[PDB]
């Protein structure tokens, strides 16, 4: 039996598949960052980063759904072993923030390519993703700022960890 | 500051970390099988397999949580790319069933090692996982049986795909 | 058309089929014990034992369901007439208590074999069964204790029957 | 202490005890047939026959209750193991339909003897049983008819098993 | 009149009785640790340890119920005077955590013996206990970690005590 | 940091700490009596005594709370093992009633010392305890009276055990 061809162009297909793989990669990175926090008495940051890892996987699934719907083969690559050694809470959120900036940038590139190729169905689909990613980028910016403001003298790490705990719990519900 | 050592033994740690990586790998395999179905007009199997991949990732997450709680470092390794070449619906479910068998065996192994080690916190923890995995293996056995019963004569693939669709919809 | 092979090992299959048959036999025994009580003015004990017979059959059915889901042929053997001659209430519950001990022993043996062969799906499945059987065994122990405490003298049989009647009714 | 004699006549007692054992044997037969279907990818027929087996045991229980109520000893006899080898779905339902006919005939025989011996208490009690057995016999005729109508060509077996599955589920 | 013999084997009987006595002993120890905290201005830790003492007694009662049900005589031994002198909050939770590890270990020994002797009714009964004890062990690990993270410079003891207070109140309801 | 001194006098502290240890001891005694009953077919008395031991521990806890609130160190001493040798139901309740009498006397002593010391915070606090203890002593007097009224002739022990069971059930 004959099935219909992919409904998206080859360039967009490639970019969307790469984005699926990026989100999968992010999910692993944040799981690893989470584990570091949990094994260093920072269960607030642990929980936040675990829940964030899970959310990145939710993004990957939403992208896959769109690919499936459009008759586009999903091409899952080898996911690389995440960084597992970190210096401290500040370095983790510095790295995480830099990571989210890169994700934001790669999204902008797909959206820009959708415009250039006049693929406005893909442009429209991506809007929820642009919005949620921007909110995520701002949140990491905000936590990094707060970690820097608190500092890690006496019980500063405890305070910073409880602040992050409060954010994680407030976002569950 | 001093953080408490891992609360689990080195052997158990190794086995549980390995299992996390196995579930991640299963999730990718099923998304790959799911996409093969969708791109070959089998959105019923496609749906079922997608939903099953997401469930494998849920098992991965619950394993991670248990490691985190026991102060055990989570050791995520490179996840090799899943196979993407399939001959048909029957082959996908034959591969899927053999896969669930291997996953069931790997779980039995950990549970047995927990018993050897007298680690009954881990034994107790793994019980939902043993249960849920058995349900999964049965389900794949049942679907495989049904695909084979229907066969691939005139509109047989359609009937099989509708059947799997019904199951996917009833489980969510 | 091709159906999948049984999902359990030969020895587990054998033990589990033997157990289905033990439960079927138990139901027969308890019906006959129940009838003896009913024809000897002991309707309270009759009711208790009738309801317990029915629950043995429920256990047989739950085992059969598990055999079905694992693609295991259920092999029912010949039924031999249950013992039908009894001496009195005390003897019936003595025999019953001893029978329940034997049922507990045979379950423990299946569970122990599940561990030895690392069949943790079966081990996990049998847990409700281990728990319910133990509750049944404790109950027969309790009733036998009470029958002895009360005695056979001067409306003692009436009081013991009313006691067992109360238990039967409260378990509905 | 003196207990009252059986309230039914010896011939009626005999026929009623025979009937209890026939229902026990029916339960066994249908469990075996059910298992056959389950192990040959016919879970729809499997479920139907399992549920029907359990209902035959319910019939046995209600007859036993009536014997208990009339101070009649229940005499459970030895029964051969049920047939376990079958040729296919059609053969199973042919055998089952022939079996339901025999049960129907056996009930009519008891009812007729109740009329002849002026045992109208027993006649009255058996009316629920006559009505339910008739409904069962009709159901088996209908399923057998539908199986032959569908046939065994390509996916006919699947369509037939799905039809029986819908009946099983709708009967609760 | 004749009563039925115990339904459990002599080895399991002995182990279960010893476990009842261990839980009773724990209850006293935690009452004593609680009193120390209350008399040293640490009412948060005071409350937590008091509620925990009470929970250990709940465990002992559940074990006794099972013994009673099985016609096994309950053999209560002399309960020894608990440690009453402690150095500080950190030492108390270090001791408590070490204590919970020992309890966890003794449970594993009973469960292991149940398997060896094929006593699967006892194996099954003990599962709630394995689960609750593991949760307790993890909780003490978590509090010890947090006490160490906070430290006791300036008002660190106050912060640590309020953290424990929050845990105690959240577990009541 | 400086923590405030105890808010109670040394004599009161001594008496209240002693009372905590007395309640702990009572709890163990009653669990011991409770187990004697259960192991001798008296699950009614067994239940009642178990429930009463748990209540003695509740009194211990409320005393501890009051000491904690007043910044008084709690001084738990070695709790001697309770007696385990009993001759029968009557002896257990004879011992139990004499025990509750001694506990009532010990409470009266503390309350009297509170009055001598003008410690009316403690006097006021102890009022629920005086009340609840009196109710307890009456109850044991009532049960002892009833056990003795029933006596131990043919099924008398059963009737007494059922009576105490009713009380236990009505109080929870
Ligand atoms: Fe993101
Ligand atoms: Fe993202
Ligand atoms: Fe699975
Ligand atoms: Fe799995
Ligand atoms: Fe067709
Ligand atoms: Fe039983
Ligand atoms: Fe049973
Ligand atoms: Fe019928
Ligand atoms: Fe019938
Ligand atoms: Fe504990
Ligand atoms: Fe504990
Ligand atoms: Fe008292
Ligand atoms: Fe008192
Ligand atoms: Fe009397």
């Amino acid at each position: 039996h004959h099935s219909q061809d992919p409904m998206l162009s080859k360039d967009i297909i490639k970019l969307l598949n790469e984005q699926v793989n990026k989100e999968m990669n992010s999910s692993n990175l944040y799981m690893s960052m989470s584990s570091w926090c949990y094994t260093h008495s920072l269960d607030g940051a642990g929980l936040f980063l675990f829940d964030h890892a899970a959310e990145e996987y939710e993004h990957a699934k939403k992208l896959i759904i769109f690919l499936n719907e459009n008759n586009v083969p999903v091409q899952l690559t080898s996911i690389s072993a995440p960084e597992h050694k970190f210096e401290g809470l500040t370095q983790i959120f510095q790295k995480a923030y830099e990571h989210e900036q890169h994700i934001s940038e790669s999204i902008n590139n797909i959206v820009d390519h959708a415009i250039k190729s006049k693929d406005h169905a893909t442009f429209n689909f991506l809007q929820w993703y642009v919005a949620e990613q921007h909110e995520e980028e701002v949140l990491f910016k905000d936590i990094l700022d707060k970690i820097e403001l608190i500092g890690n003298e006496n019980h500063g790490l405890y305070l910073a960890d409880q602040y992050v705990k409060g954010i994680a719990k407030s976002r569950k519900s």
